[PDB]
């Protein structure tokens, strides 16, 4: 079993819930957080998801009719 940054960025749904909660708990201290946290992880391999995840709710859901008045 190895890694290799290749591709694109694949993480875990375990992983992505845990920072979440690292930055409610912790903040934007990615330090703190890949110290215990994430020991693995790297300092900005961490960040790089946050931007992700503020950029979320993209046409996430499906198209839907609606009254169509006017």
């Amino acid at each position: 079993g190895s890694s290799g940054s290749s591709g694109m960025e694949e993480w875990s749904a375990s992983e992505a819930c845990l920072f979440e909660e690292a930055l409610e708990k912790y903040g934007k201290d990615f330090n703190d957080i890949r110290q215990d946290f994430l020991p693995w992880k790297s300092l900005t391999s961490i960040i790089e998801y946050y931007y992700m995840w503020k950029t979320t709710d993209r046409y996430v859901q499906q198209k839907r009719s609606g009254p169509s008045s006017g």
